[PDB]
Order: C-alpha cells, then sequence, then structure tokens
C-alpha cells in the first residue's frame, strides 16, 4: 500500500504466534523487537544507535509476516522501546521510498 | 526520486551554506545533525534512542536544501553518529514510504 508519515508508519506484525505492532524504519539496518519468547537458538550481539549500545539477541531464519507479507530473516531482540522492521526486511516485502 | 533499501538511503543536503549527507529516516520523529555551524538561538533539549538518551541543541525556522527539495523545519543539532532526516522534513518533501 502507499503510506505517508505525518503519522508513525505502524504496521501489524505477526512473528513466533505473537501478534505485534512495528516501526517501518529505513534508518535502521537491523530489525530489533522487544524482549520476546522465540524458540531456539540466538548468539550475543551489540549494536548501536543514538544515545549507544544495546545488547540484543541474534534469531536467524525467522519467519515474519509484516502487514500480510512473508519474509525470513535476522531477527534481534533485547531491550528497544519499539518494535523495529529495518532495511534487512524491508527489501524482502519490497519497500521503496518515494519523494 | 524512487529509492530501494538495499543500501543506505542517504541524500545531499544543503544546510546553514554547508554541504552534508543525511540519511531519509522513517522511523525518526526528529531530524538531528551531527555538530555543525549554524547561526542563531537555540533551545536545549534531551531526546531518546536505541541506546539511552542525548542532548542537542535545537534549532527552528532553519531552510534545509535536501536532494534539491526545500523545506523549513526544527533540525536538532547534537552528538548523532549520522545526519538523520526525520519525518517533520520527509512530509515536506512529499516522501512516502511503498509496498
Ligand atoms: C535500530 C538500529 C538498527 C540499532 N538502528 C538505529 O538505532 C539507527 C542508528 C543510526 C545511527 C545513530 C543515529 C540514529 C541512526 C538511525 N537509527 C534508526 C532510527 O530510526 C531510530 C529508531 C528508533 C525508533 C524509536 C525508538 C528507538 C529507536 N530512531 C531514532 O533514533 C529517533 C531519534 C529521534 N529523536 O528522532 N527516535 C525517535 O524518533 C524516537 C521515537 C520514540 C521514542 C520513544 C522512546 C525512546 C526513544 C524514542 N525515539
Amino acid at each position: 500500500p502507499q503510506v505517508t508519515l505525518w503519522q508513525r508508519p505502524l504496521v501489524t506484525i505477526k512473528i513466533g504466534g505473537q501478534l505485534k505492532e512495528a516501526l517501518l524504519d529505513t534508518g535502521a539496518d537491523d530489525t530489533v523487537l522487544e524482549e520476546m519468547s522465540l524458540p531456539g537458538r540466538w548468539k550475543p550481539k551489540m549494536i548501536g544507535g543514538i544515545g549507544g549500545f544495546i545488547k540484543v539477541r541474534q534469531y536467524d531464519q525467522i519467519l515474519i509476516e509484516i502487514c500480510g507479507h512473508k519474509a525470513i530473516g535476522t531477527v534481534l531482540v533485547g531491550p528497544t522501546p519499539v518494535n523495529i522492521i529495518g532495511r534487512n526486511l524491508l527489501t524482502q516485502i519490497g519497500c521503496t521510498l518515494n519523494f
């Protein structure tokens, strides 16, 4: 769909059985979800942003459904205020910027 | 222009007589620029991101030329790693997300 930016670009994701809302974020290389229950194997990883760094759990090959579109990728789970869909996944659902 | 997301969405901006590169960021509410010389008054503000909070100088009515589009708005200058154009200016240059 086309999404204007007067409000935050928030979509519904279905991940690991759970429904969440996430921000479509072009300035994020990675996808970072708030602490949740995910099955499996994860690695320790540190990522950075404004303000500094956090330590997150890396899960690879996770299925995510972003606004009814399917994609599989690396998802990081840690202490982020808002769930962020970053560019590793935005390329999979075909998301482009327009101006 | 239409921008795909395989690489970071960077554009050229002209601000305060100076040429910079900045990231078009749909997940940023505000425009945050690294430390640079700007004329006039500024107010102190705290903003947050994933690793915490930073103290920024807020400037209002700043003219900014983003990929040849002129826009007037609030710009925050501070200790950010990369120059960020957030939704307060992206809505003024007519920026939309598409998938
Ligand atoms: C998620 C991750 C992959 C780690 N990437 C990033 O964090 C990169 C790092 C880059 C280098 C440093 C400068 C920022 C850029 C852009 N960011 C993406 C960038 O989109 C990031 C995503 C985000 C949204 C909401 C909350 C937290 C984080 N947003 C931001 O950093 C902007 C900064 C701002 N004042 O506008 N924050 C917000 O717009 C914003 C909104 C609500 C909030 C609620 C609570 C706490 C903080 C909140 N911050």
